[PDB]
């Protein structure tokens, strides 16, 4: 489903979303704020500003040859995933994503860490420094999309941050950042800047509109007339999340057995340890089966698909609800109203799907 | 308020709990599962089993002198903090803690990292290894209290894991582990082993009763006849938590102005970025003022004391509720029933206090 044509925006339909662990490049949700650039490969150069005042300038061929390729399977979830659930409480501003503003791929590229060390930068710095990013895309005024991540993450081996030039074993597609994009695992999609042009180490966060004046969380009392983005931190790691892809709202399933399916995922490398599923509106719960493979501790970048086969009687009504729990034992809240915010981001309240069972 | 005298455990009353950022030693909550050992200081020796069978035997004096002392202000929260709230929904096995199984202190000691590096261990190990601890307290059959943490946390410089021999400037009180205990910042109280006698690296977790068969989160439908501690992970990092320490339930407060106060904290060094407070039972919220200085990122080991000074009208009834949000945007769930578990641990639903304003 496309909810914006210019600038483009697409989310896969639930029927396909959790059918595979690796979301095909053609299915992978697309979020573009600005016109997508047609980057000429030969002339493309990634600039990385040195510590003293220098500049590395790497061609695509250089980025591939001088740094050992590292592959990481990581799920990208946009901050507005499940925004429409929030819009139903009170209107919000933003694209009405449903449950598909999330996808997973095996990413291939150079470690940001290695590129930075290559440019002369050190393993750490006293104080809060940041690594900033600019895309080649730009508004008419010329301001480009940018984001940043704390330096410590940028430099950590374990955090697996990549400057990827491959996606599911093929070069990055145009809509997903060709020829290069940052992929920040366990972090909101907004920071994985596509069509990367520059990487700069700064003592301050990125001055870009989307780092500073967007993608933050506020109290549900905050409205447009009081919002102040200085009172909140930029979304980086995301909270624990889940949703039901099967069955679909209003479905009419046959009696006997029913296989409920969905996804679950948590930020900052935390694995999903359990997914509870209910069929009576959240009053009684059963444990779903997690499909997947344990990732190393603290490096659970990819979602977990789950399923549960369960008896269903003829003529009954169901309200299927799923909630997940991660390695830190963080949980999803019951309702949307108390996590409500004027931008409809950070929508993790329990997902609910009503269906009937045929006679 | 003592919940059991043999073995001992005590929690501070709420009106004292959050008066000071650092909780006074004679007030810091106490949880002992076994008789408190009496330790002669000169003859005490910490045993740390080395990589190829060597044994490092450290006296208290060597531990202080050979490794640079490091201070870390960290909050310990027991897994059963707020168990009674959960009990009341449906009975659970465990000491009936109210909101006080949590306390804060400036700890001083040798970094576990430094001790293991000295003992011959490397920075990292292939696969999952664990660092195990045994205390000097034992059951009649002689099995000691024990716990463990992943090797990666033990060797991480940012994780600030200590072999603490100081607490709020004085040496450890008996009940809190004299002469040495482990302090695992950002992690459940159970792993900070008191009266430490042994440190060992092992490919497996600690076989203690309280690492294998206690302190885990289960689905609400799990009962005693179905529970299986192999299906869940040991509690390490704790979820976001908060409570109201002032006013107290049943209070009749004077009209005009009321100052509501409490604490908020999250595991894993994740700072508390906001605390929402409601006076009308969660229907509307207001942002509290966070007292205390910010810690470095990823290193918020100490709670945030909060407060909200709000105008109140005579004759009105209030239902005070608080909820906190952490650096990962994790949140607390609305209700207790769906996070219910048979041991009454991981009680983080919103805390609610009923008071009224004098007529
Ligand atoms: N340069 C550039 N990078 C960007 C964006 C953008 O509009 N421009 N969108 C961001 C956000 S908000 C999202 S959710 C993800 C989505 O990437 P995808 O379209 O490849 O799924 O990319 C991020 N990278
Ligand atoms: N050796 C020893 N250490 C232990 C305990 C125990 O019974 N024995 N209890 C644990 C748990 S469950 C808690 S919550 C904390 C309590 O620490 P405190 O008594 O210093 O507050 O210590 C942990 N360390
Ligand atoms: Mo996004
Ligand atoms: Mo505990």
């Amino acid at each position: 489903r496309v909810n914006s044509q210019k600038p483009f925006n697409a989310e896969p339909p639930a029927e396909l979303l959790a059918e595979r662990f690796l979301t095909p490049n053609e299915l992978f949700f697309t979020q573009n704020h600005l016109p997508v650039p047609a980057v000429e490969p030969s002339s493309y150069r990634l600039r990385v500003d040195g510590p003293g005042g220098g500049t590395l300038s790497l061609s695509l061929a250089e980025l591939r040859s001088r740094f050992p390729k590292h592959e990481v399977t990581a799920t990208l979830q946009c901050a507005g995933n499940r925004r429409s659930e929030m819009s139903r409480v009170r209107p919000v501003k933003g694209l009405p994503w449903d449950i598909g503003a999330i996808s997973t791929a095996r990413w291939g590229g150079a470690r940001l860490r290695d590129v930075l060390l290559h440019a002369g930068f050190p393993e750490e710095l006293q104080g809060e420094w940041h690594v900033c990013f600019e895309g080649l895309d730009a508004d008419p005024g010329g301001a480009p999309y940018g984001a940043s991540i704390p330096y410590g993450r940028a430099l950590s081996p374990a955090a697996d941050v990549l400057l990827a030039y491959e996606m599911n074993g093929t070069e990055l597609p145009r809509d997903h950042g060709f020829p290069v994009r940052v992929v920040v695992p366990g972090v909101v999609g907004a920071r994985s800047v596509k069509w990367l042009r520059r990487v700069a180490v700064s003592p301050d966060e990125s001055p870009s509109h989307w780092q500073q004046n967007d993608y933050k969380g506020f109290s549900p009392c905050v409205d447009w007339d009081t919002v102040d983005y200085r009172t909140a931190p930029a979304i980086q790691e995301l909270p624990v999340q889940s949703a039901v892809t099967q069955p679909r709202p209003g479905a009419a399933v046959p009696p006997g057995e029913l296989t409920v399916k969905g996804y679950a995922w948590s930020g900052g490398g935390r694995e999903v340890v359990r997914v509870d599923v209910s069929l009576d509106g959240g009053r009684t719960w059963k444990v779903a089966r997690l499909m997947g493979d344990k990732a190393p501790p603290g490096r659970a970048w990819a979602w977990a698909l789950w399923e549960l086969t369960v008896p269903v009687e003829a003529g009954t009504e169901l309200e299927i609800v799923c909630k997940a729990v991660d390695s830190s034992y963080n949980v999803q809240p019951d309702s949307v109203a108390p996590i409500w915010n004027l931008r409809g981001v950070l929508s993790t309240a329990w997902h609910r799907v009503r269906v009937s069972v045929q006679d």
